[PDB]
């Protein structure tokens, strides 16, 4: 196994996957690393199994159809994995915890949102459809763009949204377009 956490790239108290060489901090993995279960398989491994069991699941899909899917176990897993892929980028730090808004010439968003809130919402099974999860994720970046206006810090939102969007298209096998 790797000697650093796959998500945050630090050493520490790591749980090792049994079916691949990745390792994880307990709360870096999503869902949090399970208490027992020998062997244990990480989320990367679980996602690869879904694909292998149903190769046709990689054919192209329309975003509108994906969003309306109910959050059954496989879609829950896919959203957890997409969330984890965002945390994998170090620029996620900016969006992880609860924000506050006091900048001359700007007013804070009407509906603040942040990664750890989305993480809790998934853990608590608060989303009934994929659309719920995707809306909250895109709201994080949209709030940031609106608040920071012409400050160059707005770019951090564009950057982490791009990671989200690329991973959304990959994990849910969105049909490629020009
Ligand atoms: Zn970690
Ligand atoms: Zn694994
Ligand atoms: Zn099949």
């Amino acid at each position: 196994n790797s000697n650093i956490c796959e998500v945050c790239n630090k050493w520490g108290r790591l749980f090792c996957c049994d079916t691949c060489p990745r390792s994880f901090h307990e709360h870096c993995h999503i869902p949090s690393v399970e208490a027992n279960k020998n062997p244990w398989s990480c989320i990367f491994c679980r996602i690869k199994t879904i694909q292998e069991r149903c190769p046709e699941s990689q054919s192209g899909h329309q975003e509108s159809e994906v969003l309306m899917r109910q959050m059954l176990p496989e879609e829950q897993l896919k959203c957890e994995f997409l969330l984890l892929k965002v945390y994998c980028d170090s620029k996620s730090c900016f969006f992880a915890s609860e924000p506050y808004y006091n900048r001359e010439g700007s007013q804070g968003p009407q509906k603040p949102m942040w990664l750890n809130k989305v993480k809790t919402s998934l853990n608590e099974q608060m989303y009934t459809r994929v659309e719920g999860f995707v809306q909250d994720m895109r709201l994080i970046f949209h709030n940031h763009k609106e608040f920071y206006r012409e400050d160059k810090f707005t770019r951090l939102g564009i950057q982490v949204q791009d990671i989200f969007e690329k991973n959304f298209r990959n994990i849910f096998a969105i049909q490629e377009t020009s």
